C-alpha cells in the first residue's frame, strides 16, 4: 500500500502520524496519552486495522554524538511491544535530537518525513 504509521515516544503522550509513500506525504493524527509510556492498546490496535500500515516507524531518541538518553531503552521497548503484539514490521529510526491534538504529534510528522527524506 505504501501507507505508514510513526510513533514518537513520550511517557506521558505518543505522538502518531500517517504517511502515504505513493504521494510521499506524512500527516499528525490526535496524540495517544501514556501513562508512564503505556499507552490504551486497543487505541494502537484500531490504528492498525484502520491503516494496515506496510510497517511502522518508531522514533529512537538518541543525542547528536548518537548515544543513548534516558528515553532511548522505553522507546525501544515500546517498539518491541507493537511488534510483539501485533505482528507489523517495526522500524526503530534514529532520533538524533540537538537541544536548541494532531499538534501533539508534530515531531511524529517529522520522524515520518525525515524517514522518507532520507530514502527508506
Amino acid at each position: 500500500s505504501g501507507t505508514l504509521l510513526a510513533f514518537d515516544f513520550g511517557t506521558k503522550s505518543i505522538g502518531v502520524a500517517v504517511g502515504q509513500r505513493i504521494t510521499g506525504t506524512a500527516r499528525p493524527l490526535p496524540a495517544i496519552k501514556a501513562q508512564d509510556g503505556t499507552p490504551d492498546w486497543n487505541i494502537i490496535e484500531r490504528l492498525l486495522k484502520e491503516w494496515q500500515p506496510d510497517e511502522i516507524i518508531v522514533g529512537l531518541p538518541l543525542n547528536m554524538d548518537g548515544t543513548e538518553q534516558p528515553l532511548t531503552a522505553r522507546a525501544r521497548k515500546f517498539a518491541n511491544r507493537i511488534h510483539g503484539r501485533f505482528g507489523v514490521e517495526v522500524k526503530l529510526h534514529d532520533e538524533r535530537l540537538s537541544t536548541v491534538g494532531k499538534v501533539d504529534s508534530a515531531s511524529a510528522v517529522i520522524i515520518l518525513e525525515s524517514y522518507f527524506e532520507q530514502g527508506y
